[PDB]
C-alpha cells in the first residue's frame, strides 16, 4: 500500500511575468485565499492607468453634449413660447423638436461608450488579481518547483509554482492484485501497518475501488482506499505501508487445519475423522476458501466430529 | 485477452482558465449533457457586457436617424400639397425627395449594423458555453487527470479534464497469432474466462478483426472483438482473460493421441 493525501493541487499562474517575491517557505499552513507568490503587475496598472484616461476623456466628450443639448433645449422652448402666438411656421417648430431629439440621442450615445470602457474596465482589473497568486484551499506547503525571481512564461503549459496538499487525511492506494478484486466488497473493514513502526494498527473502512488499473510490466493491480485519521502529525507522504484488506468474516462455521487434510486428484480432500464408534472414517470435503493456517470447510464433515491431526488413517480406529 | 469498454471518450475544453470546480466524483453516474467542470467564466461575461453595450449604442443612433427621417417626410409631403399648385418648380421637389431617399438608406445602413452586432453577440455568448464543460454521453467517470483548482491553458494541445467510459457491454481484445489470422471467419461463436473466478464461462459472437496490427518486438498480433453482456457491475477494465475461439467440428471420424504417434519419413 502507497499512502497519499486527501487532497492535493498543483498550483500555477496564467500570466507571464517575473515573479518578484514569494512570501512562503515550505512546511507552513496556509488559509484558504492567502496570498502567495507576486508576480510583476507593472503592465497590468499601466493598461489600467490608460483605461481610465479613456473614462476621462468620454467623460469631458459627454461634458459638451450636455451643453449642446441645453442649447437646442432652451432654442426649443424659446420657439414655443412665441409660437403659441403662431411663430415662424410650423416649420421651425420642426427644426427645433428634432434637434433636440438628435442631441438626446447623442448624450445617450455617449453614455453607451462609458458603459462599454467601464465593462472594459473589469476586463483590465481582472489581468490584475492573476499576478497576486491565491491559494484555492487550505494546507501546508509541500514543494517549491519555481524559485523566486526566475522569469516563466504562460503560452503554453500551466507553470508550476508551488502544491499543496490537505494532511489531516491519508488516503491509501492499496494495490490490492486482479486475481481478488471480484471479490473486495464495499464496507468490509480492513487495517494497515507501516514498516518504521513495526506494530501500531491502524485500522478503518474501506471506502472504494478505482476502476483505472496501472500494471507494473507483468500482472495488472487494482487500487483500493481507506480514509485513517491522522492526528500527531506523523505519517508522512509516499510511506510504504503493509495492508491487511478484510477478505470475509465467515462464521459459524468449520475449518480443516492443514496438517491433517488429505487432497486426492487435485480436488478432491480426503478428510479422516474419529467416529463415535470410535474407528476412523475419511470423508471427502469441498474447500476454496482458506487461510495461512487452516482451510474453510463450509461443508464436508459433521460438526464435533474429531479428527486426526497426524498419521490419518482410514478406517482405522484409534 | 485484454479487456475494455465498449466506448471510452477523453474530454478537454477549449479555453484557459482557472478551474473554481469540478462537481462530479470519480465513479458517480452522468446522463448526457450534464454540468461538469466550471472554468471561471469573469471574462466572456466582460466581452458579453461590452457587445451589449454597443448594440445600446446603435439602439440609440438608430434613433436619431429615426427623427431625421421624421423631418424629411414631413418636409418633403408639405412641399408636394402645395407643388399641385406649382411650388418652386421641380428643383425643390428634386431636392427634397432625394434626402428622403438618403435618410430611408440611412436607417438600413444602421439595422445592418444591428444585425452585424447581433450576430456578434452569438459569437460573444458561445465563448462562455465553452467554459461550462457538459459530458459528450452516459457512463462513469474512470479517472480525473485534472485535479480542482489547477490552473490550464488551451491555447495548445486540449487538456485532459477526464476520461470517462460506457461499460453497459464489454468489448475482448483478443489477439490472435498473426500465423492463425487468415482463418478466422466472422460470427464463428467463442467464449472466454477470467483469470480471477476460474471458472465462470461467458461466450457470444465474434464480431470482427482489426485491420491494423500492433506487435510486442517479436511476433506480429491481430485483435478481435466480442460484446459480452456486462450484469451486477463485475468485470474491471483491463482484466485478464483466456479467451477460446472456435475452428470445425469434423465428426464420426478418429484422432490419434500425439503422445504415442510413430512417424517415419
Amino acid at each position: 500500500g502507497k499512502l497519499d493525501a486527501l487532497r492535493k493541487v498543483d498550483v500555477g499562474a496564467q500570466v507571464s511575468g517575473q515573479l518578484k517575491t514569494l512570501s512562503v517557505a515550505i512546511g507552513d499552513k496556509v488559509k484558504k485565499d492567502q496570498l502567495l507568490g507576486v508576480i510583476d503587475p507593472e503592465q497590468a496598472e499601466n493598461q489600467i492607468k490608460e483605461v481610465e484616461a479613456t473614462l476621462m476623456e468620454l467623460r469631458a466628450q459627454r461634458q459638451q453634449a450636455e451643453a449642446e443639448l441645453k442649447l437646442a433645449r432652451v432654442t426649443y422652448s424659446r420657439q414655443q413660447r412665441l409660437a403659441q402666438t403662431q411663430a415662424v411656421s410650423q416649420q421651425d417648430l420642426d427644426n427645433a423638436a428634432t434637434e433636440m431629439a438628435v442631441k438626446q440621442a447623442q448624450i445617450g450615445t455617449i453614455d453607451a461608450q462609458i458603459k462599454r470602457n467601464q465593462a472594459s474596465l473589469d476586463t483590465a482589473k481582472t489581468n490584475l488579481d492573476y499576478t497576486r497568486i491565491v491559494a484555492p484551499m487550505a494546507g501546508e506547503v509541500t514543494q517549491i518547483t519555481t524559485l523566486q525571481g526566475q522569469t516563466v512564461i504562460a503560452a503554453q503549459q500551466a507553470p508550476n509554482i508551488l502544491t499543496l496538499a490537505d494532511m489531516s487525511a491519508m488516503l491509501v492506494k492499496a494495490q490490492v492484485s486482479e486475481a481478488d478484486v471480484i471479490h473486495l466488497k464495499p464496507g468490509q473493514k480492513a487495517w494497515f501497518t507501516v514498516l518504521g513502526d513495526q506494530l501500531t494498527r491502524y485500522e478503518g473502512q474501506i471506502k472504494d475501488v478505482l476502476p483505472t488499473p496501472e500494471k507494473v510490466n507483468d500482472a495488472i493491480f487494482y487500487y483500493a482506499r481507506f480514509e485513517v485519521p491522522n492526528p500527531n502529525g506523523l505519517l508522512r507522504l509516499d510511506m510504504t505501508a503493509q495492508v491487511h484488506i478484510q477478505l470475509t468474516d465467515v462464521k459459524n462455521v468449520l475449518t480443516i487445519p492443514l496438517s491433517a487434510l488429505g487432497d486426492p486428484v487435485g480436488d478432491n480432500r480426503y478428510k479422516v475423522k474419529l467416529l463415535r464408534n470410535g474407528e476412523t472414517r475419511e470423508r471427502e470435503v469441498t474447500i476454496g476458501a482458506r487461510n495461512d493456517t487452516d482451510v474453510e470447510i463450509v461443508k464436508g464433515l459433521e460438526a464435533g466430529d474429531e479428527v486426526v491431526i497426524g498419521e490419518a488413517k482410514p478406517g482405522a480406529a484409534q
